Protein backbone atom coordinates (compact mmCIF):
# COMPACT_ATOMS: atom_id res chain seq x y z
CA UNK A 1 0.00 0.00 0.00
CA UNK A 2 1.00 3.75 -0.50
CA UNK A 3 0.47 6.64 0.96
CA UNK A 4 0.09 8.87 -2.06
CA UNK A 5 -2.70 6.77 -3.52
CA UNK A 6 -4.15 6.24 -0.49
CA UNK A 7 -5.31 10.18 -0.71
CA UNK A 8 -4.50 10.48 -4.27
CA UNK A 9 -8.19 12.03 -4.33
CA UNK A 10 -7.58 14.27 -1.15
CA UNK A 11 -4.42 15.78 -1.45
CA UNK A 12 -0.68 15.31 -2.39
CA UNK A 13 1.33 13.52 0.12
CA UNK A 14 4.75 15.24 -0.29
CA UNK A 15 8.70 14.53 0.91
CA UNK A 16 11.46 17.29 1.60
CA UNK A 17 14.52 15.88 -0.14
CA UNK A 18 18.06 16.97 -0.35
CA UNK A 19 20.92 15.85 -2.75
CA UNK A 20 21.74 12.89 -0.49
CA UNK A 21 17.82 11.60 0.60
CA UNK A 22 16.82 11.68 -3.02
CA UNK A 23 19.38 8.89 -3.44
CA UNK A 24 19.08 7.33 -0.13
CA UNK A 25 15.40 6.82 0.02
CA UNK A 26 14.99 6.58 -3.69
CA UNK A 27 12.84 3.43 -3.36
CA UNK A 28 10.97 4.65 -1.03
CA UNK A 29 10.28 8.30 -2.48
CA UNK A 30 9.07 6.33 -6.16
CA UNK A 31 6.63 4.19 -3.84
CA UNK A 32 5.10 6.49 -1.53
CA UNK A 33 4.75 10.16 -2.13
CA UNK A 34 4.06 11.47 -4.96
CA UNK A 35 5.19 15.31 -4.43
CA UNK A 36 9.29 16.43 -3.74
CA UNK A 37 10.38 19.62 -1.99
CA UNK A 38 13.94 20.46 -2.23
CA UNK A 39 15.02 21.09 1.40
CA UNK A 40 17.97 23.19 0.72
CA UNK A 41 18.86 23.46 -2.76
CA UNK A 42 16.62 26.12 -4.16
CA UNK A 43 17.00 28.57 -1.32
CA UNK A 44 19.25 31.59 -2.61
CA UNK A 45 22.37 31.01 -0.78
CA UNK A 46 22.57 27.75 -2.65
CA UNK A 47 21.05 28.73 -5.96
CA UNK A 48 22.88 32.43 -6.28
CA UNK A 49 26.02 32.52 -4.04
CA UNK A 50 27.52 35.96 -5.35
CA UNK A 51 25.33 38.57 -8.11
CA UNK A 52 25.10 37.02 -11.46
CA UNK A 53 26.67 33.54 -10.37
CA UNK A 54 23.98 30.91 -10.32
CA UNK A 55 24.77 27.30 -9.21
CA UNK A 56 21.40 24.97 -10.19
CA UNK A 57 23.67 21.68 -10.12
CA UNK A 58 22.17 20.40 -6.55
CA UNK A 59 18.72 21.67 -7.33
CA UNK A 60 18.64 20.35 -10.67
CA UNK A 61 19.45 16.66 -9.29
CA UNK A 62 16.43 16.77 -7.05
CA UNK A 63 13.66 18.22 -10.13
CA UNK A 64 15.36 16.14 -12.35
CA UNK A 65 14.21 13.14 -9.64
CA UNK A 66 10.52 14.78 -9.60
CA UNK A 67 10.68 14.65 -13.54
CA UNK A 68 11.78 11.22 -13.96
CA UNK A 69 9.46 9.78 -11.65
CA UNK A 70 6.09 11.73 -12.71
CA UNK A 71 6.38 13.58 -8.90
CA UNK A 72 5.21 16.88 -8.20
CA UNK A 73 7.28 19.50 -7.40
CA UNK A 74 7.34 22.04 -4.77
CA UNK A 75 9.59 25.38 -5.42
CA UNK A 76 11.44 26.44 -2.16
CA UNK A 77 11.91 29.23 -1.64
CA UNK A 78 12.21 32.60 -3.46
CA UNK A 79 12.77 34.96 -0.26
CA UNK A 80 14.05 34.01 3.10
CA UNK A 81 14.86 36.45 5.87
CA UNK A 82 17.72 34.25 7.57
CA UNK A 83 19.55 32.77 5.02
CA UNK A 84 19.70 35.68 2.44
CA UNK A 85 23.44 36.14 1.04
CA UNK A 86 25.31 38.90 2.90
CA UNK A 87 26.06 40.57 -0.52
CA UNK A 88 22.35 41.36 -1.08
CA UNK A 89 22.75 43.98 1.12
CA UNK A 90 25.81 45.25 -0.48
CA UNK A 91 19.15 51.44 -1.53
CA UNK A 92 16.00 49.97 -1.05
CA UNK A 93 15.90 49.80 -5.30
CA UNK A 94 18.89 47.91 -5.70
CA UNK A 95 17.16 45.46 -3.18
CA UNK A 96 13.99 45.34 -5.23
CA UNK A 97 16.41 44.84 -8.82
CA UNK A 98 18.49 42.40 -7.28
CA UNK A 99 14.65 40.59 -5.85
CA UNK A 100 13.21 40.64 -9.44
CA UNK A 101 16.48 38.98 -10.93
CA UNK A 102 16.96 36.52 -8.29
CA UNK A 103 13.60 35.39 -8.81
CA UNK A 104 13.09 35.13 -12.62
CA UNK A 105 16.26 33.26 -12.71
CA UNK A 106 15.19 30.45 -9.93
CA UNK A 107 11.28 30.41 -11.09
CA UNK A 108 12.55 30.15 -14.84
CA UNK A 109 15.11 27.48 -14.26
CA UNK A 110 12.70 25.42 -12.75
CA UNK A 111 9.37 26.86 -14.90
CA UNK A 112 7.33 23.78 -16.41
CA UNK A 113 8.64 21.44 -12.92
CA UNK A 114 8.06 23.53 -10.30
CA UNK A 115 4.02 23.90 -9.78
CA UNK A 116 4.36 25.58 -7.23
CA UNK A 117 6.57 28.24 -4.99
CA UNK A 118 7.10 29.45 -1.35
CA UNK A 119 7.55 33.06 -2.44
CA UNK A 120 8.10 34.30 0.71
CA UNK A 121 9.25 32.20 3.68
CA UNK A 122 9.14 33.82 7.30
CA UNK A 123 8.37 37.13 7.29
CA UNK A 124 6.36 37.44 10.06
CA UNK A 125 8.58 38.18 13.65
CA UNK A 126 8.40 35.51 16.46
CA UNK A 127 9.39 46.70 4.81
CA UNK A 128 6.05 44.81 4.12
CA UNK A 129 5.89 46.30 0.38
CA UNK A 130 9.11 43.82 0.04
CA UNK A 131 6.64 40.76 0.07
CA UNK A 132 4.32 42.64 -2.43
CA UNK A 133 7.11 42.72 -5.20
CA UNK A 134 8.06 39.04 -4.68
CA UNK A 135 4.82 38.05 -5.13
CA UNK A 136 4.51 40.33 -8.29
CA UNK A 137 8.16 39.38 -9.72
CA UNK A 138 7.38 35.76 -9.48
CA UNK A 139 3.65 35.63 -11.24
CA UNK A 140 5.91 37.87 -13.81
CA UNK A 141 8.43 34.74 -14.21
CA UNK A 142 6.15 32.09 -14.22
CA UNK A 143 2.19 32.87 -14.67
CA UNK A 144 1.22 29.12 -14.51
CA UNK A 145 2.74 28.91 -10.69
CA UNK A 146 0.68 28.83 -7.61
CA UNK A 147 1.88 31.47 -5.28
CA UNK A 148 2.53 30.63 -1.55
CA UNK A 149 3.02 32.45 1.69
CA UNK A 150 5.26 30.10 3.87
CA UNK A 151 5.39 30.23 7.80
CA UNK A 152 5.49 28.10 10.72
CA UNK A 153 3.96 28.48 14.44
CA UNK A 154 1.00 29.00 12.40
CA UNK A 155 -1.37 27.31 14.88
CA UNK A 156 -0.24 29.91 17.52
CA UNK A 157 -3.00 32.20 18.11
CA UNK A 158 -0.71 35.16 18.09
CA UNK A 159 1.64 34.43 15.18
CA UNK A 160 -1.19 33.29 13.64
CA UNK A 161 -3.31 36.26 13.46
CA UNK A 162 -0.20 37.89 12.01
CA UNK A 163 -0.23 35.86 9.44
CA UNK A 164 -3.65 36.95 8.39
CA UNK A 165 -3.39 40.31 8.71
CA UNK A 166 -0.40 39.87 6.38
CA UNK A 167 -2.42 37.87 3.56
CA UNK A 168 -5.04 39.77 3.82
CA UNK A 169 -2.99 43.32 4.01
CA UNK A 170 -1.28 41.51 0.59
CA UNK A 171 -4.11 40.55 -1.07
CA UNK A 172 -5.78 44.04 -0.55
CA UNK A 173 -2.27 45.82 -2.92
CA UNK A 174 -2.68 43.42 -5.72
CA UNK A 175 -0.44 41.05 -4.72
CA UNK A 176 -1.28 37.51 -6.96
CA UNK A 177 -0.74 35.38 -3.66
CA UNK A 178 -2.56 32.20 -4.35
CA UNK A 179 -2.06 29.84 -1.42
CA UNK A 180 -0.37 30.03 2.64
CA UNK A 181 1.85 27.57 3.40
CA UNK A 182 1.37 25.51 6.83
CA UNK A 183 4.89 24.57 7.92
CA UNK A 184 3.60 22.15 10.35
CA UNK A 185 6.44 21.64 12.57
CA UNK A 186 4.37 20.29 15.43
CA UNK A 187 5.31 18.15 18.56
CA UNK A 188 3.74 16.03 20.84
CA UNK A 189 2.55 18.52 23.65
CA UNK A 190 1.71 21.08 20.92
CA UNK A 191 -0.20 22.26 19.34
CA UNK A 192 -3.46 20.75 19.84
CA UNK A 193 -5.63 19.57 17.52
CA UNK A 194 -8.28 22.04 18.39
CA UNK A 195 -5.94 24.76 17.91
CA UNK A 196 -4.29 23.63 13.82
CA UNK A 197 -8.47 22.87 13.23
CA UNK A 198 -9.22 26.68 14.67
CA UNK A 199 -6.50 27.94 12.39
CA UNK A 200 -7.33 26.28 9.17
CA UNK A 201 -11.02 27.82 9.01
CA UNK A 202 -8.94 30.84 9.75
CA UNK A 203 -7.14 30.09 6.82
CA UNK A 204 -9.64 29.44 4.64
CA UNK A 205 -11.81 32.10 5.12
CA UNK A 206 -9.27 34.31 2.63
CA UNK A 207 -10.23 31.86 -0.17
CA UNK A 208 -6.68 30.49 -0.84
CA UNK A 209 -5.32 27.13 -1.51
CA UNK A 210 -3.68 25.37 2.00
CA UNK A 211 -0.63 23.17 1.40
CA UNK A 212 0.92 21.82 4.41
CA UNK A 213 4.48 22.03 3.51
CA UNK A 214 6.68 20.70 6.32
CA UNK A 215 5.15 18.74 8.38
CA UNK A 216 6.91 16.59 11.31
CA UNK A 217 5.83 15.33 14.79
CA UNK A 218 8.79 15.98 17.13
CA UNK A 219 9.35 13.64 19.87
CA UNK A 220 10.32 16.26 22.17
CA UNK A 221 8.62 19.77 22.86
CA UNK A 222 10.47 22.12 21.96
CA UNK A 223 11.84 22.79 25.90
CA UNK A 224 13.01 19.02 26.02
CA UNK A 225 16.62 18.93 25.13
CA UNK A 226 17.91 15.73 26.28
CA UNK A 227 20.21 13.50 24.18
CA UNK A 228 19.70 10.08 25.79
CA UNK A 229 17.40 8.61 23.55
CA UNK A 230 18.59 6.55 20.62
CA UNK A 231 15.22 5.34 19.88
CA UNK A 232 11.75 6.60 20.98
CA UNK A 233 9.39 5.04 23.76
CA UNK A 234 6.42 3.16 23.22
CA UNK A 235 4.09 6.02 24.14
CA UNK A 236 6.01 8.16 22.24
CA UNK A 237 5.14 6.32 19.19
CA UNK A 238 1.59 5.51 20.29
CA UNK A 239 1.14 9.21 21.06
CA UNK A 240 2.19 10.68 17.47
CA UNK A 241 0.37 8.10 15.63
CA UNK A 242 -2.74 9.06 17.52
CA UNK A 243 -2.09 13.09 16.79
CA UNK A 244 -1.76 11.80 12.67
CA UNK A 245 -4.88 10.09 12.65
CA UNK A 246 -6.07 13.19 14.09
CA UNK A 247 -4.44 15.27 11.84
CA UNK A 248 -5.12 13.24 8.79
CA UNK A 249 -8.69 13.13 9.34
CA UNK A 250 -9.15 16.86 9.93
CA UNK A 251 -7.11 17.16 6.47
CA UNK A 252 -9.63 15.29 4.92
CA UNK A 253 -12.69 16.86 6.54
CA UNK A 254 -10.91 20.25 4.69
CA UNK A 255 -10.00 18.17 1.54
CA UNK A 256 -11.49 21.00 -0.80
CA UNK A 257 -9.22 23.58 0.39
CA UNK A 258 -6.01 21.45 1.41
CA UNK A 259 -4.92 20.42 -2.14
CA UNK A 260 -1.23 18.79 -0.75
CA UNK A 261 0.13 17.54 2.42
CA UNK A 262 4.40 17.16 2.54
CA UNK A 263 6.43 16.06 5.18
CA UNK A 264 10.08 17.56 5.80
CA UNK A 265 11.81 14.50 5.01
CA UNK A 266 11.13 11.17 3.65
CA UNK A 267 12.07 8.59 6.84
CA UNK A 268 13.41 8.71 10.09
CA UNK A 269 16.74 8.25 8.71
CA UNK A 270 17.46 11.74 8.28
CA UNK A 271 15.42 14.80 9.80
CA UNK A 272 16.42 18.34 10.30
CA UNK A 273 14.98 18.08 13.55
CA UNK A 274 18.12 15.76 14.56
CA UNK A 275 20.54 18.78 14.07
CA UNK A 276 18.20 21.90 15.08
CA UNK A 277 17.48 22.81 18.23
CA UNK A 278 19.81 20.16 19.51
CA UNK A 279 23.06 19.29 17.79
CA UNK A 280 23.40 15.52 17.58
CA UNK A 281 20.34 14.86 19.37
CA UNK A 282 17.87 11.63 17.48
CA UNK A 283 14.50 12.72 16.07
CA UNK A 284 11.74 10.24 14.56
CA UNK A 285 8.98 12.35 13.37
CA UNK A 286 7.54 10.87 10.03
CA UNK A 287 5.78 8.05 8.85
CA UNK A 288 8.75 5.94 7.89
CA UNK A 289 11.73 4.87 10.54
CA UNK A 290 15.42 4.77 9.39
CA UNK A 291 14.96 1.47 7.29
CA UNK A 292 11.66 2.99 5.26
CA UNK A 293 9.80 0.81 6.53
CA UNK A 294 6.49 2.21 7.70
CA UNK A 295 5.58 2.81 11.55
CA UNK A 296 2.56 2.80 13.66
CA UNK A 297 1.36 6.21 12.46
CA UNK A 298 1.24 5.02 8.53
CA UNK A 299 -0.62 2.41 10.20
CA UNK A 300 -3.52 5.00 11.68
CA UNK A 301 -2.93 7.23 9.22
CA UNK A 302 -3.80 5.20 6.06
CA UNK A 303 -6.83 3.83 8.56
CA UNK A 304 -8.28 7.58 8.55
CA UNK A 305 -8.96 7.04 4.57
O1 LIG B 1 13.47 25.55 4.87
C1 LIG B 1 13.26 25.84 6.28
C2 LIG B 1 13.68 24.64 7.06
O2 LIG B 1 15.11 24.63 7.13
C3 LIG B 1 13.14 24.56 8.49
O3 LIG B 1 13.14 23.26 8.87
O4 LIG B 1 11.73 25.07 8.67
C4 LIG B 1 11.50 26.33 7.95
C5 LIG B 1 11.83 26.18 6.46
O5 LIG B 1 11.52 27.40 5.78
Amino acid sequence: LKLWEVFKDDFDIGAAVNVRTVDSAAELLRAQYNSITAENEMKPINTQPSEGVFTFEQADKIADFAAKHGKKLRGHTLVWHNQTPDWFFEGKETLLRRMRDHIHAVAGRYKGRTYCWDVVNEAVADGPEFIVRAFEYAHEADPDALLFYNDYNECNPAKRDKIIRLVKWLKEQGAPIHGIGMQGHYNLASPSIAEVREAIEKYAELGLVIHVTELDMSVYAWDDRRTDLLEPTAEMVERQAELYEQLFSLYREYRDVIRSVTFWGAADDYTWLSYFPVRGRRNWPLLFDAQHRPKEAFRRVVRTA
